[PDB]
């Protein structure tokens, strides 16, 4: 049997409660939320622009297994809304001119049904990825002001980027706007904006890559406002039943003149332009068991903490949730007095079915991987990895078993192999588990 997280206690009841949000009208079916995760198991072409981007049978799967999960709210991986504005390699692609059919928005529409056949919410992360796509997707990106991003210690560079005149960012609104329509076209409960991980919203919202001098820099207001316009410009086409959420990091607010009169404002932001969550990440409630070092996580943490203490108690309107860290039945049910509900990712990439879990009572803690928490780059590979797993319908890989993890430390090797010798570009996604030993999903 799996290692698991202990739990200090078995009471997982206040995780079943359903969660109203106010603007929308429309309810998640219970406090759990699977967080965003870019799957990278959309179509790619390094050499055509507008054969990218459609979700492929292998991504539905996936969300139909999660839409099995017993989740409340599922969120997608970020979508893109250009062709050439890419986190990675295998995103999925609304463009901005896209008609609404055809068969990339059947296949849009298709990953939306399997993933609420049961009633899950299921939410389409939005993003542009500012200074942040790679010099070999665009050799032109834009960003909030010109600060290139420098020296990756991943195999990937980045060009520098230009300051969006205003066209630039009247086409960006459009984008999210467009992506919008289209996800509620295609049967999505609604939409959730990408404001965290150093991407284009981000880029605005942080003194570090926001130098601007006109209306979208300086306060807190200003480098808001290009979110506060992408709302106005969507809830124009959307119906107003259409959810809307957004993700928030606290490393965007960190160690830049943040306080209560920040903090305030930024609920303010929120609340007046109807958002019916947000989404807090940046740290972790529950803390883990003194695996590792550190030092070098020490003030993003301790940072979070102030911001996630200066935001949740605030709000009321609009609902909030708490991702990062959560493995316990104890924790998660500690954080309710503090948010609205949990976010799982992680976890829920290893066991996609761990929230029915949790609420049967069948587990009161996520399966202990033998990866150290800290180790940030193999716990992602692990959990892209066992997407791809699910999406080939066979069940994640147990790593909490030691006899697992040498064959998956061969297979993260010759995947990183591939990556280096990927000249031609033409390879993209998570690591192939080589194992014959793989089952079908479900044992
Ligand atoms: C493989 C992987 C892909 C992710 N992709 C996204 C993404 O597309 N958008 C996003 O906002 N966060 C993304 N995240 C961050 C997660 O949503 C979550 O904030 C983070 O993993 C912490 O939650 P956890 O401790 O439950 O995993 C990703 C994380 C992983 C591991």
């Amino acid at each position: 049997p799996s290692a698991r997280y202990e739990s200090s206690s078995s009471d997982a009841s206040a995780l079943g409660k359903p969660l109203k949000f106010e603007f929308s009208g429309q309810s998640a079916p219970n406090r759990f939320l699977k967080g965003a995760m870019t799957e990278r198991m959309s179509s790619w072409d390094p050499e055509n622009l507008e054969a990218r981007g459609v979700p492929s049978k292998n991504l539905i799967n996936l969300y139909r297994r999660w839409g099995e999960g017993g989740i409340g709210l599922i969120l997608t991986g970020n979508i893109m809304i250009e062709y050439d504005q890419l986190e990675a390699a295998g995103n999925p692609i609304i463009p901005r001119d896209s008609d609404f059919s055809g068969e990339r928005f059947e296949a849009f529409k298709e990953l939306a049904t399997e993933a609420k056949k049961h009633g899950s919410l299921i939410v389409g992360q939005v993003s542009h990825p500012g200074r942040q796509v790679e010099s070999k997707i665009q050799k032109n990106p834009v960003s909030a002001s010109d600060v290139q991003l420098k020296g990756e210690v991943m195999g990937m560079t980045f060009a520098k980027p230009r300051a969006a005149t205003d066209e630039d960012i009247a086409n960006i609104i459009q984008g999210f706007v467009h992506a919008a329509q289209y996800l509620e076209k295609a049967g999505y409960s609604g939409i959730e904006l990408h404001g965290a991980h150093g991407y284009l919203l981000a880029q605005f919202l942080s003194p570090t890559t926001n130098k601007r001098t006109d209306k979208y820099g300086g306060s807190i207001e200003n480098r808001a406002r290009i979110i506060v316009e992408i709302t106005d410009a969507i809830r124009k086409r959307v119906s107003s039943s259409f959810v809307v959420g957004i993700k928030l990091n606290s490393v965007e607010f960190q160690d830049n003149g943040f306080n209560p009169d920040e903090a305030r404002q930024i609920c303010k932001i929120l609340e007046e332009n109807k958002f019916d969550f947000v989404e807090l990440s940046g740290g972790t409630y529950e803390k883990n068991a003194f695996v590792h070092q550190r030092e070098t996580t020490k003030k993003r943490e301790g940072f979070f903490l102030e911001f996630a203490e200066s935001i949740a108690p605030v709000l009321s309107k609009t609902k909030t949730y708490i991702t990062g860290g959560f493995k316990s039945v104890g924790a998660m049910v500690a954080a309710l007095d503090v948010v609205d509900g949990v976010g799982l990712a992680r976890p829920l990439a290893q066991e996609p079915r761990l929230c029915k879990d949790i609420l049967e009572g069948t587990v009161t803690g996520a399966i202990k991987q033998r990866i150290d928490e800290n180790n940030f780059i193999l716990t992602n590979i692990a959990a892209g990895t066992q997407m791809r797993l699910v999406g080939k319908d066979q069940e994640p890989i147990d790593l909490s078993q030691e006899e697992n993890m040498g064959p998956f430390l061969q297979d993260v090797g010759t995947w990183t192999e591939k990556m280096a010798n990927n000249t031609n570009q033409r390879e993209y996604g998570y690591v192939d588990i080589t194992s014959a030993q793989v089952v079908p999903y479900g044992t």
